[PDB]
Parts: C-alpha cells; structure tokens; sequence
C-alpha cells in the first residue's frame, strides 16, 4: 500500500539551503544542547530545569505546549512523570511527530549523563524548531491539514532491569491516554479523504523517533515496512546531501553511509512501542549496534562526535522541509 501523503522531492535549492550550517547554527545549536548535557534522574531538580527549559524554548516560538504530567509505581516506589507535547498547530488533523526522551537513567556506578541518551536526540528537535521557525510559521498558515509535533517523553528508561513494567513509563501513559480520547474528521482541520479517525492517536501520522544520537558513524536501517516510504527519504536526503558535498568528512572523496538501504533483523524496545501496537507508524531513528557508550558513564559531552551530528542536523532539517514542504 502506498504512503497516504504524496512526498514530493525537496527542490534543490531547499536541498542546498537545509544542508547548510553556519557559524552561527553550530553555535545555536551547541547553546542549546549544553542545557540538556546536565543529569536529568526523574524527580530531581536538574530534569525539572530541563523541562522548563524545554517547554520555555517552544512557547517562546508561539507552539502550543502540554505538560503531560503524572505519578507511577515503580520498583522504587511512586515517582512523578511529566512528558512534554508541543504542536505547531493544534487544529491540523494529521501530525509529523519527532520525538525522543528527556529522563536520563539513575545508573547504578554514579553520575550518568546521557549525551547520546538522549541529550543530543532533545536538542536536535529545538534546535529544528528553532532554525525552521519562519518556515514552520509560514507552513501553519496552509490550512493543509498536516503540521508538526514533538514529543519529549519522560520515563523512558527502567530504575531497574528493564521490563514491561519497568520502562517506558511516559510513553505507555501518553499512549493509552491518546487511544482513550475520542474524535472524528468532522472535529478536525483538513483530514485527508480516507482517514479513519476515531481517537487522538490516529492524528499520528508518523512517528519519527531519535535515540541514542551523537556517536561517530552510525547505522540505521528500515525497522519497519510500514514506513518504507518514508524511510527511503532519508536515504535519498543523505545521498543527495553527499553528491552535493555538503557533508562533514574528515577526509576528501569520501561518503556518510548512515541509513542503510536494507531491513534488518532486530528488536529494539524503546517509546514507540505503545505506539506501534496502536498502529502508528513508526521510523526509528537508532543506531544498531548502539554506541560503545551505551549506559556507561562515558556516555558524557567529549564523546560525542560534531560532525556526524552536524551531519545528521542537514538530514534532518531537510527530511522535515521535505515531508512538510517547507
Ligand atoms: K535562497
Ligand atoms: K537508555
């Protein structure tokens, strides 16, 4: 079956444009991303900065934010989540959702950073909305029915071994909370003809998640079939990028090869589960194998590699020009 929205080819001059980085983009983002390089253990003072930094961030570019917020048992007894969902524009039926999660693990050894995870993932999505906001503005003035959301998910990480109990406890919530909330097209801003709308959830058009992003050379691939097609713009915004010379390589006459144009085969539990069994498609953006730094403590700020994420900004700015038309 074919992808319900035609995707047209970003035009090469948007291409050119959204693969740019400036001095002050570089540094745009760097400011923005040293806000989140900070332990953020559920509950504590630091996480509840960082969300006020989060949703500060997008009310200040006119989004409308909500603050998902409640309690839940855990293995460590009951503990406050608040996830963060911030909608460029609320009235528009479908919504490109990016996402990632904004709680850092309470590792066992000490002081747990988080930068890949996902220090540098809830960058990336402000420092989108920040660097596309003209664009976004305009965009929301179609009346096209589609707009942009992100989704910053707490409790993404287990306090203990990981299970279905122990983990993914903003998303489980937001999930089951989005299914229970019923609409229809005729409540919504210019659904698409053969929508089937029947809840919240179902305004998800795609949910694009980021994790564990901030390592040199990463590898992704289709996780699932569903979203083939939009998988595949990826892979050709890369390509074109590259053709184009507008990658950061440490050497000349060579190439990223980030996602890789193949399925594999692999089972990775993160926040779109409750999503996907609900039947939203999903794009995972996680690199397989996982960083060497994966929930060691060396998972800090000096690890991480600028220019495969300034790489991965290119890609994703365009990837969100693209499928919005911006
Ligand atoms: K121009
Ligand atoms: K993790």
């Amino acid at each position: 079956l074919k992808w319900p929205r035609d995707l047209r080819p970003l035009a090469h001059h948007d291409l050119l444009y959204m693969g740019q980085i400036s001095e002050e983009d570089r540094g745009d983002f760097n400011a923005t991303l040293r806000n989140f390089l900070v332990p953020r253990v559920v509950g504590s003072q630091k996480h509840r900065e960082v969300r006020e930094f989060i949703v500060r961030s997008l009310k200040d570019l006119d989004w409308d934010v909500e603050e998902d917020c409640f309690d839940g048992q855990t293995p460590h007894g009951i503990k406050p989540f608040c996830n963060v969902i911030a909608t460029l524009n609320p009235s528009a039926c479908h919504r490109l959702v990016l996402a990632c999660h904004y709680d850092s693990l309470l590792h066992k050894e000490g002081t747990f950073i988080g930068a890949t995870d996902s220090a540098v993932p809830c960058a990336q999505l402000l420092y989108l909305a920040r660097s596309l906001n003209g664009k976004l503005q305009n965009q929301k003035t179609r009346g096209d029915g589609l707009t942009l959301q992100l989704v910053f998910f707490d409790g993404e990480e287990a306090f203990e071994r990981w299970s279905s109990h122990d983990s993914l406890y903003g998303s489980r919530h937001l999930a089951q909370k989005w299914h229970e909330d019923r609409t229809s097209a005729e409540r919504l801003e210019s659904c698409l003809e053969r929508s089937e709308i029947a809840n919240q959830i179902d305004r998800m058009e795609v949910m694009v998640l980021l994790d564990l992003l901030g390592a040199e050379n990463p590898r992704f691939y289709s996780y699932f079939g569903e979203t083939q097609p939009v998988y595949r713009r990826l892979v050709n915004i890369e390509s074109r990028l590259n053709d184009a010379g507008l990658m950061e390589l440490p050497r000349r006459r060579r190439r990223t090869n980030y996602f890789s144009n193949s399925s594999t085969v692999g089972f990775i539990e993160d926040d779109h589960i409750p999503f996907l069994k609900r039947s939203v498609p999903i794009v995972h953006i996680i690199p397989s194998p996982f960083p060497d730094v994966w929930h060691t403590l060396d998972d800090n700020e000096q690890n991480l590699h600028h220019p495969t994420i300034s790489n991965l900004n290119k890609i994703f700015k365009a990837f969100v020009s693209e499928y919005l038309q911006l």
